[PDB]
């Protein structure tokens, strides 16, 4: 049971979200993590999605375990809209609204198993996945999506391969994008002993 990696292009992510039941949030490329470039990002930033190669009470954070290779794009969208549900509501009776209601009382483990059995999402996923010319486009699981969201003034990193969310530090609206950049630089970029070709996206409101 293997999936085609999700296309990370901001337009494809949006369109994919629209079909899943969320049209209120959009994605904007992050060109770098220095202040100059982060200043270019429109605010308020609601989250940051990050792609790269290869206390603990989480009562208030929605978490799903990842069991399927290259489903991570979708897991990230799940972690994203699932934790912004109060602020940006899902379309009533949409694929995601239905999924979140169905798994609301489930643990991160059973949530993850439910994903396996969700035809709609798997189908919609592979309408917004990358192209495949050869097996190395689906069997090469090298790049990985993770997401950072602000939950009760705390920067929470959400990754389905880990056993739980990773709580980082306190923050606020104004500072979230910047505190997040510092975390990404020290935890992933500079910690990597090479030219870490990453990509990043800020999630912002579609309107105001």
């Amino acid at each position: 049971d293997i999936w085609t990696p999700l296309e990370s292009n901001p337009d494809s992510l949006y369109l994919y979200s629209c079909k899943l039941g969320q049209s209120k949030l959009k994605f904007v490329d992050i060109y770098g993590f220095n202040n100059d470039l982060l200043d270019m990002i429109p605010q308020p930033v609601q989250a940051v999605i990050f792609l790269y190669p290869v206390k603990e009470n989480f009562d208030n954070v929605w978490f799903i375990k990842q069991y399927i290779p290259n489903s991570c794009g979708t897991i990230a969208l799940l972690h994203l809209y699932g934790n912004l549900r109060n602020k940006f509501e899902l379309d009533k009776d949409s694929v995601l609204d239905d999924f979140f209601n169905k798994v609301n009382e489930m643990s991160a483990e059973k949530r993850g198993q439910e994903l396996k059995n969700n035809k709609s999402i798997e189908n919609l996923h592979h309408e917004f996945c990358g192209q495949v010319e050869n097996r190395d486009d689906i069997l090469d699981v090298d790049t990985h999506f993770i997401v950072f969201v602000q939950i009760e003034g705390k920067i929470i990193e959400l990754d389905g391969r880990k056993d739980h969310p990773t709580v980082h530090c306190f923050t606020n609206g104004d500072n979230f994008l910047y505190d997040t950049g510092k975390i990404i630089q020290d935890k992933f970029i500079e910690k990597c002993k090479d030219d870490l070709r990453f990509s990043a996206l800020a999630v912002i409101p579609n309107d105001n």
